[PDB]
């Protein structure tokens, strides 16, 4: 009570969906203040070429918020500018192609920004 089927279909290349990105590593920007360098691996296009990526950020217990909608498919790294200092930030982008959107990568290692100014709280 779960599995589903319809037919099979066979004609022309198979339009596969691009799996989520791998090596979802997220490191701060040792140059740009309040910026994190997101790095992931190139997921399996899926017969068809990618189109764009949707990198959703998850703040302190914050819901996945579509930060970067239009992202380069040839890009495997992105920089998140405009962040809060002394706060946790999560990243997870998926692969989107003509076929459609696959899935998002695991929540990048709990990335925290550097504190700015006096300790508040």
């Amino acid at each position: 009570g779960s599995s589903g089927s319809s037919g099979r279909s066979a004609h022309l290349r198979v339009r596969q969906l691009p799996h989520a990105p791998e090596h979802p590593v997220a490191t701060l920007s040792t140059v740009e203040r309040r910026a994190i360098n997101l790095t992931w691996t190139k997921p399996f296009d899926g017969n068809s070429p990618l189109i764009r990526y949707i990198l959703e950020m998850s703040e302190n217990n914050a819901p996945w918020t579509v930060l970067l909608a239009s992202v380069d498919p040839k890009a495997t790294s992105v920089t998140v500018k405009g962040l809060v200092p002394a706060r946790s930030y999560q990243f997870r982008l998926c692969a989107v192609n003509d076929v459609g959107k696959g899935q998002f990568s695991k929540d990048t290692e709990r990335v925290s920004l550097p504190e700015s100014g006096p300790s508040s709280g």
